[PDB]
């Protein structure tokens, strides 16, 4: 059970009608660990139920919004143990066992979209591979316009669990990036609709601000009902099918020969190295662009 | 929810089978706040555990669910909830949305949750009752239960919108412009029902069908459930839900939603109950000649 008074990967404060969830792991790229979906499901569902919380606003410490995932549970599947055990490669994996648990995580960032009150995202620097499959789940993305935004383990080892390159791009662009592992920067993150607007870095703290302002300066009701408008469109574009077999595909990525291998490269030499030598080759490695 | 302390339902394992079992048979197992929290807190729990393959949900007492019946400070709260149901002031719509649809939430548990869920109705199960069974994978019926949603007739729609999802349009429509219930033959008949064993013969026929369903591996069991579910949410589940539980709120708070109300508070639930459905000549268990 998430304690409010001990968080572990993110912090929680509500100013005015803006409930601020900030994530905590600055050193670490904010990466996702299993606490990472609890906490904030927990305090999306914290922030719905508050009368005084009009809109929620999720943000990064540090140098990046998210870096993606981090390389009580005892005798359950998704026991430490239980995991591990079907991450050998040489033996049969169950690909049920890994949707138990990678569908949790998923779960949990949905917060964001099923939620009954509007949801920001605000991306600096960074939000690559399940740093994305937490930010295309808000309702409104806003972007400094030289961050780096994309899904690299589509070279290896991840298909994007949260299936909703599509839904947020259109089939081109979001082939355009899955085909690829490639990433955009902010203002072409704009220019394709992913993102509402890109400012400049130094203008984004003050335009995300702005633009919560004018979100919790509408009444709770009004917010709340245009959100169950617009979500039955969407959600009626096959949200939920793209997710389940997105996240079974993340699963065959993390079982694969390819997979395997990259694992063997990060478990040898850290996970690093083993990012250097899938993204260097592309040319984009670190905060690089990919020139799309 | 502390699962050494609960309120509603009990929690039990036999083999593979999870059993969630209601329990307040003396209020008809009468959805209550805590009745949304425990039933998807034991699904988790189920869903979790490598030694259950499927969830069996029944009611002690004559039937399995008559509908329905800490949260300080926030827009759960009774305070919050009870002002927003006086007649001679403008009601809000979305504080209504966020309590219902939570009741709505836990029970489509029985819908989401990776393993197959089951549910026996013996007796009765009416109104909010099939809120919760109709989430189910499948429903076992005797043959003489009650199945329907009466309050279409005044202060509810159902707010889990599965009737025409699960009854096709035409008898969607037959049930709800009517709040006429059938029997659990005829759920059967219908496709409501996977099969309605004699009253006599239901909890043999439940412990065969769990039996067979258990004997499947989990991966197997789940992997048909995720196939399944694909075609079943392209329906526009989630769209009919949202909807219904608007709706829900609204009939709850019209002229004749607050007129029921009134009649309740002078002669009692009960007495508001028998009001409403003996003029239609099916008051309590008799059928309703569908």
């Amino acid at each position: 059970p998430v304690d409010f008074d001990n968080l572990k990967t993110m912090t929680y404060e509500v100013t005015d009608r803006v409930a601020r969830i900030t994530f905590n792991r600055p050193e670490k790229g904010n990466a996702i660990v299993a606490d990472t979906p609890l906490e904030l499901s927990a305090l999306v569902e914290r922030a719905d139920l508050d009368p005084d919380v009009h809109v929620i606003l999720v943000s990064g410490r540090g140098e990046g919004f998210c870096a993606g995932f981090d390389l009580p549970y005892e005798g359950t599947v998704l026991s430490g143990k239980t995991q591990a055990l079907n991450h050998l490669p040489d033996e049969p994996w169950d690909p049920m066992v890994d949707y138990q648990m990678m569908s949790r995580f998923v779960r949990g960032f949905a917060s964001l979209m099923h939620c009954d009150k509007p949801t920001v995202v605000k991306i600096h620097g960074y939000c690559v591979a399940g740093g994305t499959d937490i930010a295309l789940h808000a309702d409104q993305v806003i972007a400094a316009a030289d961050a780096k935004i994309g899904y690299p383990p589509m070279r290896v080892w991840g298909v994007p669990a949260a299936g909703l390159w599509a839904h947020r791009l259109g089939d081109q662009r979001a082939k355009r990036l899955l085909f690829t592992g490639d990433c955009i920067t902010g203002a072409q993150a704009a220019e394709w609709g992913l993102a509402v607007e890109a400012p400049d870095p130094a203008d984004l703290d003050a335009r995300t601000e702005r633009l919560v302002e004018r979100i919790a300066a509408m009444p709770v009701n009004q917010l709340i009902m245009a959100k169950l408008a617009c979500n039955t469109a969407l959600l009626n574009q096959g949200v939920a099918t793209s997710q389940m077999v997105s996240t079974v595909f993340d699963g065959i990525a993390r079982h694969t020969p390819e997979g395997h291998a990259f694992v063997a490269t990060a478990r040898e030499h850290g996970f690093r190295e083993a990012v250097r030598r899938r993204d260097e080759p592309m040319g984009d490695h670190g905060r690089r662009a990919s020139d799309v």
